[PDB]
């Protein structure tokens, strides 16, 4: 059977790659995945972070700090969803 | 905290401009595209991700792209829900 | 529309061929793969997405890739539902 984990998505400009990774890591996430992305909002010059955490509270802390620091001045969207992972694994 | 719909459309790279036009014309605030490869029934393809506050616009955009390109082009599509801010 | 299951596997690019074989030999109708980078416990990784008509098929694919590769390679895997 399975354990609930939270998946935090942050899509932002590529220039924020180092700062946002450091925020994810200093908040205690076990890792993150980055994908190269393009898009339009309101080539592949955006980055999509996906951060998995078994703590909904850790996902909120990361999202809150990235939104406070960079949402005003940088193209940034963010959202959260749940996924199921194997009980034996650690997120 | 609001519930939002995520529409994924995986199709051939060559449809990039035409599908982006369908998404923008239906009134979606934007979209994300990623490079992809894969196998199916019929790097090569593009994955669209479109977030829409209403399920109706998600379905609307899906209807259009499917009608116009499904039977002629490599093309899969699905919808999930996510939690966003505002 | 109907509920389907989406299996994600994130692993090293060196396992591409061998994970795709597990996927197709298990009876999945297909798979998608995206280049990825990241850190755990640049774009050296790949993310599989496998849509399956049943949970059990997603579970059997995940059980096999994990049993073969989780201990010696980078292997993140999780499952969610979508409507198609
Ligand atoms: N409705 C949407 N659906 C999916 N992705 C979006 C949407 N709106 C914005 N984005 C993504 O967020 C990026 C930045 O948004 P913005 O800050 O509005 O420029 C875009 O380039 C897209 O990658
Ligand atoms: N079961 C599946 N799971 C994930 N992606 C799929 C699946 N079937 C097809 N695809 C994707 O859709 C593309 C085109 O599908 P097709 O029209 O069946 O050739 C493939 O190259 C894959 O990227
Ligand atoms: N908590 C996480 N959230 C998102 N992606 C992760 C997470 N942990 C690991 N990853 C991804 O999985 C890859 C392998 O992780 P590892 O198995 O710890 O080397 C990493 O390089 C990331 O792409
Ligand atoms: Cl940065
Ligand atoms: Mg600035
Ligand atoms: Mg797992
Ligand atoms: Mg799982
Ligand atoms: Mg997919
Ligand atoms: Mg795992």
């Amino acid at each position: 059977s399975s354990q609930q984990v939270w998946k935090l998505v942050i899509i932002t400009e590529e220039i924020l790659l180092k700062k946002v990774s450091k925020i994810i890591k200093e908040a205690g996430a076990s890792g993150y995945t980055v994908l190269a992305a393009a898009g339009e909002g309101s080539a592949y010059s955006n980055i999509k972070f996906e951060v998995l955490t078994a703590s909904r509270e850790l996902a909120d802390q990361i999202q809150d700090k990235v939104v406070a620091k960079y949402f005003d001045d940088y193209s940034c969207i963010t959202y959260i969803s749940t996924v199921e992972a194997l009980r034996a694994h650690k997120f």
